[PDB]
């Protein structure tokens, strides 16, 4: 059964937080709150844990994969930004949104899309994901916690306890969240497109 940590979303204690980045150390499958509704995450070098959030999210065609990132920097460091992206990014993070680029080298193949090698930036808000990433040094693979075909994330802790709790290795309680998902904005081609309208506003894209 899946362990459940209630951290304080304001200030995270950071034994609860680095009992968690461990879990992912070891190829565990979490769920933990974002500015933007709850996500699953796992370790980026882990094919299982990736697999795993696969089957959960029921991740559609050509639909993309998310490194969740520290900040901009470390967005950089996983993805080929340009003067376009990089112009839009730094005027719109953190939190909020999840950009589309092609991913460099420092990304396995295996969670880049087939055919564009593409995958979504994400760089949270929260104090709980930020804790996380600080925590553990790199990007989290992962993916926002949404109900099938749903145009909502979970954001009832207790929900996703009685949901996944026979799916995951960790869920930990940051809140109850808000349902509206990030606003989704591929970046390639210097032409902004909005893939999906969620929090973040669509308008400094276009």
């Amino acid at each position: 059964m899946s362990q459940f940590f209630y951290i304080h979303p304001d200030n995270p204690q950071q034994r609860l937080i680095n009992q968690a980045v461990e879990i992912v150390r070891k190829g565990g499958v979490i769920v933990y709150p974002t500015d933007s509704g709850y996500a699953l995450g796992c370790k980026i070098e882990d094919k299982n844990a990736m697999e795993r959030i696969c089957r959960i999210r029921q991740l559609p065609d050509g639909h993309n994969f998310t490194l969740m990132c520290r900040d901009l920097s470390e967005l950089s460091t996983y993805s080929f930004v340009d003067n376009v992206a990089f112009r839009l990014m730094k005027n719109n993070t953190p939190g909020n949104y999840t950009f589309i680029l092609k991913g460099t080298k420092e990304v396995p193949r295996r969670l880049l899309q087939e055919k564009r090698k593409t995958i979504g930036m994400r760089v949270p808000s929260n104090p709980i994901a930020q804790a996380l990433l600080e925590a553990l040094g790199e990007p989290m693979l992962s993916t926002s916690l949404m109900l099938p075909g749903s145009e909502f994330t979970e954001s009832d802790p207790e929900e996703i306890k009685d949901r996944l709790e026979k799916q995951v290795d960790l869920i930990i309680h940051g809140g109850y969240l808000g349902q509206k998902p990030t606003t989704v904005i591929d970046l390639t081609d210097d032409t902004p497109v909005v893939v999906r309208e969620g929090v973040g506003d669509v308008k400094p894209f276009l």
